[PDB]
């Protein structure tokens, strides 16, 4: 029974509005509604993996689980397998894999952020689930990030606690956080976001819903013109948009929203918005497609709708050799010529790199680079051909020229990290000198470059 080189991961985001379902959910994991959906002749091809967040979820984990695979029993009979569930206070993730793959999943890990200080801590925050599907890692977050219009710049703030410290993935990556741990990672969740036009606009808005005429609205989605603004979500990918507004709606209907201000609301307006929403990050040149994003038309227990995604994700097998793993494979080696890092910092520290990655038996640590003045004020860090030679585990390029190395770039003085990237080897030849490039980010913002040439060896 061969391995997979492909599988199929759902994503479901629902702010359940601190209500129970209704007792058929179906149509969210058949990616039906409004949007990008799923073909019918696909009802009854099960996933490969479902990945539930909810945010004000009202069920105890044991109620949500057996809705869960009650529903993907009578869509697929098939029974699931229960990887992970994680709870933060009303926040939650479930992930279901088919039994099949239940010897290819290990290396689960759980975790929770909190958001905010004294007041704006207690309800807010993330919950996160990550695991090796056979030579691939992948994380997922759900996060309910702060509500209300006025305050995206908070909303931001949150999305940085949580990509800071989410605790997921190889511990071992200690300068890399969830952004750099994954080869797929999938974050989603009530984000809050909102479409910034003027509260008198309020009836033009709907109008617009009815004719099916998001253009106006999204070109104010403040999760789309913050990300364009590179202020959140550096890196992420998000499907375009087909669907109507998610939030806020009138329960047990979906042909109102409820977008003026009651006391039950703090006396705040919510207009029409793509609050709930589905993104993701990987890594260079691994086969990532979203193949539906929608929101469904028959759940309206909550004043959310529910919304799927749904992706074809490339996958790698556990490979053995007769030499890694265990050892080296002299076959293979990797060689970086002519290397600099740009960095945006005014300190004068001398800095070295760190190269990670699954393909070598450890990190490795390179020498100082010589630091230069850039022409516009930065600092050009050279290395020259100075850079380690590094020794894959594994020489054969059906399994090299899958892989990736991680790099930080880091302060001789304090070991901190200011800047970490990622460059596929999924190179165009071997044994020929060809560009690499990475941009370098800490704390999830842009900090940097790392550009210069790549040599790889593989035994053919
Ligand atoms: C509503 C539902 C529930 C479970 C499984 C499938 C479906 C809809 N799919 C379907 N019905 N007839 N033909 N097809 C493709």
């Amino acid at each position: 029974q061969p391995e997979p080189d492909m599988i199929t991961i759902f994503i479901g985001t629902w702010n359940m509005g601190n209500a129970p379902p209704p007792k058929k959910i179906t149509s969210w994991f058949l990616s039906k509604g409004q949007g990008k959906t799923r073909d019918d002749s696909a009802d009854y091809i099960p996933h490969d993996i479902y990945v539930i967040g909810t945010q004000e979820d009202p069920l105890s984990e044991k109620e949500w689980l057996e809705i869960l695979k009650h529903s993907l029993q009578e869509i697929t009979s098939v029974t699931f397998k229960t990887v992970a569930i994680h709870t933060l206070w009303n926040i939650r993730i479930v992930v279901l894999a088919k039994p099949e793959h239940e010897n290819r999943i290990s290396h689960i890990c759980t975790d929770n952020v909190k958001t905010g200080i004294a007041n704006t801590l207690g309800n807010k925050g993330a919950v996160g689930v990550s695991f090796m599907f056979n030579g691939t890692s992948l994380g997922f977050v759900n996060s309910h990030l702060t509500s209300g219009s006025e305050k995206k710049l908070r909303r931001n703030q949150n999305y940085m606690n949580i990509l800071r410290f989410l605790a997921l993935g190889d511990k071992k990556l200690s300068p890399f956080n969830i952004t750099h741990r994954f080869t797929h990672l999938f974050w989603f969740g009530d984000l809050n976001y909102r479409v910034d036009l003027p509260t008198w606009e309020a009836e033009t808005i709907i109008q617009k819903i009815k004719q099916q005429q998001y253009a106006d609205l999204l070109s104010h989605d403040q999760l789309l013109t913050e990300r364009r603004e590179q202020k959140v979500f550096l890196h992420f990918e998000e499907e375009e948009i087909t669907f109507a507004p998610t939030y806020r709606f009138e329960r047990l209907t979906r042909d109102k929203y409820a977008y003026t201000k009651q006391k039950a609301t703090g006396m705040k307006y919510n207009l029409p918005s793509w609050c709930d929403r589905v993104l993701w990050k990987s890594y260079p040149l691994v086969h990532v497609v979203c193949q539906s994003y929608g929101s469904t038309s028959d759940i309206m227990t909550s004043d959310h709708s529910p919304v799927f995604a749904t992706f074809e994700a490339g996958v790698t097998s556990q490979f053995v050799s007769k030499n890694g793993p265990g050892t080296v494979d002299s076959q293979g080696q990797i060689e970086f010529l002519r290397c600099y890092a740009t960095l945006k910092t005014k300190s004068q520290t001398k800095f070295y790199l760190e190269f990670h990655s699954s393909c070598l038996e450890s990190f490795v640590k390179s020498q100082e680079g010589e630091n230069e003045e850039g022409s516009e004020g930065e600092l050009v860090v050279k290395f020259g051909e100075t850079l380690p030679k590094l020794k894959p585990i594994i020489s054969d390029p059906e399994y090299l020229l899958d892989q990736h190395i991680l790099i930080s770039i880091k302060s001789s003085d304090s070991d901190e990290s200011y800047g970490e990237g990622c460059i596929a080897l999924r190179l165009e030849a071997t044994e020929t000198q060809l560009p690499i490039y990475t941009p370098l980010t800490h704390h999830g913002e842009l900090t940097g470059h790392f550009q210069g040439e790549i040599k790889l060896q593989t035994s053919q």
